[PDB]
């Protein structure tokens, strides 16, 4: 619940990964904000990269399929620094089976997940994994947190904010 984890920028309440143990994992991959994915899989050189990217769970969706098996869920993800970009983690089958139930605000390790097939109508990034050892479950975000203004009008802003960089969001300064 202290100063910053290294690699995701975020402070970590109940750490779960070693220090030693993150520096280990993160050896020889590419560290890819999550707001660079979008134009990396646009100009279609993703995959040549052995990549590593960091997401709190902001939202959990858990919809509808049984669709032959068969449950899946989505996560929306953003790292608290580009408090603009987000995208969804789909998980399906061993994945969600594992790691359904993780608390939302968790902050994650996703790595080397596969773009999912663009849907018309989005503007929207989305990725699943083959393997549950791809998404690295680091702790909570304990600074994922709200615009502490009011909306010039009644009711309080409801944009959200990294308590621990800025309190207030961009849209009141
Ligand atoms: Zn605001």
């Amino acid at each position: 619940q202290y100063h910053v984890e290294k690699f995701s920028g975020l402070r970590i309440r109940k750490p779960r990964v070693s220090s030693s143990e993150m520096e280990r994992k993160m050896n020889g991959r590419k560290l890819i904000r999550l707001a660079q994915l979008q134009n990396k899989i646009a100009t279609e050189k993703l995959e040549e990269e052995d990549w590593v990217t960091f997401g709190v769970i902001v939202k959990k969706i858990t919809p509808q399929s049984s669709n032959n098996g068969k449950t899946f869920s989505i996560w929306r993800l953003n790292d608290l620094k580009d408090l603009d970009k987000y995208i969804s983690l789909f998980l399906f089958g061993d994945v969600h089976k594992e790691h359904w139930k993780t608390d939302q605000g968790t902050v994650i390790g996703l790595l080397n997940a596969n773009p999912m097939k663009p849907k018309e109508g989005t503007d929207e990034v989305c990725l699943s994994v083959d393997n549950p050892q791809k998404v690295l479950l680091m702790g909570d975000a304990v600074d994922l947190g709200t615009c502490k203004a009011r909306k010039k009008n009644g009711d309080p802003c409801t944009q959200m904010v990294n308590l621990n960089d800025c309190e207030y969001c961009q849209y009141h300064v």
